[PDB]
């Protein structure tokens, strides 16, 4: 499925996932498609903060939905 | 989870916290992030001086709350 | 707790010091942040010239309140 990723730039990332994907394989995904580390990203959907250890069902993501992705700096 | 913590100079310290973190934790993440030792900070929330020894969540310390940090100099 | 001590020179010395403390600790707390000896300090709490071997729990001294320092000069 793809779904879409908001940045803070404004630009969007679309990202082709699995419902069974963990929230850390995704941001593994964005770390190819944009060259951020996973460690810096924060991925929202709904409103809430995404867990790396949790899947995209789990929040019952669904095909076409949109996230945002905000970055924390380390030291930030 | 996030917290605010306002400082004395009119800058705010955006945090990331568990309400499983003593308080002397949340010190060591503000030594990280600004400098400062833990012996020198002063946490506030909701009037009250925190205890190091204590966590977040004796507090009742939700996501999102903005805490105060106070400064005392050695020998002040 | 804190606790402000006014000085015959109208500054105030702020003490963080715990109801647990004897008035010796408290006097031994502004030889460090003032430079006075302890044995030219008489301490005020509510009219009354506190005992070095009572506490201020025993005073009812609770957090936020004032006391007054008078000084004693060996030989005055």
């Amino acid at each position: 499925m793809q779904i879409f990723v908001k940045t803070l730039t404004g630009k969007t990332i679309t990202l082709e996932v699995e419902p069974s994907d963990t929230i850390e394989n995704v941001k593994a995904k964005i770390q190819d498609k944009e060259g951020i580390p996973p460690d810096q990203q924060r991925l929202i959907f709904a409103g809430k903060q995404l867990e790396d250890g949790r899947t995209l069902s789990d929040y019952n993501i669904q095909k076409e939905s949109t996230l945002h992705l905000v970055l924390r700096l380390r030291g930030g």
